[PDB]
């Protein structure tokens, strides 16, 4: 089809049971940031409390779509993106969900 740019969306993951959006806390790492697994990518903040979120595995930090305060942060909404090197985090550098809005959440 089309091989351009190849990372990994990270869907807001519940972290709690009646999880209906979170806060990203903190992102404990940054854009270029190596991550491990384990590694805390960020911590959410739920009814329960701040929760860390940790990797799943190695890569680095492809882009920070929600930041840090970011509240009302529904479940499943991609919090950030991942890839397998660093030479792609530039390309998703300048990464952007379709390429439409006036100001603020508009989702075309």
């Amino acid at each position: 089809g089309s091989s351009g740019s190849s990372g990994q969306k990270v869907p807001l993951p519940s972290l709690s049971p009646t999880m209906q959006a979170g806060t990203i806390a903190r992102w404990e790492k940054k854009e270029g940031d190596k991550i491990n697994e384990g590694d805390l990518i960020a911590e959410v903040e739920t009814d329960k409390a701040t929760v860390g979120f940790e990797s799943l595995e190695e890569c680095y930090m492809a882009k920070i779509l929600v930041a840090e305060g970011t509240r009302d942060v529904p479940i499943g909404a991609i919090i950030c993106i991942t890839v397998g090197k660093p030479e792609d985090i530039e390309a998703f550098k300048n990464y952007t969900l379709d390429s439409s809005a006036a100001s603020g959440p508009s989702s075309g």
